[PDB]
C-alpha cells in the first residue's frame, strides 16, 4: 500500500545529514536543483556562514555531485516563495560591474 518513484533523497539524507532545521525543498529544472532548507535555526546566519558550514558536510558529496548542480540554501518556509518570487531565483544574474 505505497508506491511512488522520486529520488531527490539523496539530497535530502545529505541535507539533514549536513544540518536539519524542520523541512526540505528539493526544487529544481532537470539538471541544477535547489535545495533549499526549511526550519527556522538558521533564520538569521549570514547566507555565507551558511551555505559554509552547509557546504562544510554537504562539501564532498557535493564536490562530486559537481557532476550537476545541487544548489542548497538553510532558509525559512516563506523565505522560499519570497526568494523564489525575489530577483535571485526568479531573475538571478542582474546588473554586473
Amino acid at each position: 500500500m505505497i508506491e511512488d518513484p522520486m529520488e531527490n533523497n539523496e539530497i535530502q539524507s545529505v541535507l539533514m545529514n549536513a544540518l536539519s532545521l524542520q523541512e526540505v525543498h528539493v526544487s529544481g529544472d532537470g539538471s541544477h536543483f535547489q535545495v533549499i532548507a526549511v526550519g527556522e535555526l538558521f533564520d538569521g546566519m549570514s547566507r555565507v556562514k551558511k551555505q559554509q558550514t552547509v557546504y562544510g558536510p554537504l562539501m564532498e558529496y557535493i564536490a562530486d555531485n559537481r557532476i550537476h548542480a545541487v544548489s542548497i540554501k538553510a532558509y525559512t518556509p516563506a523565505e522560499w516563495a519570497r526568494d523564489r518570487k525575489l530577483n535571485g531565483f526568479l531573475e538571478h544574474h542582474h546588473h554586473h560591474h
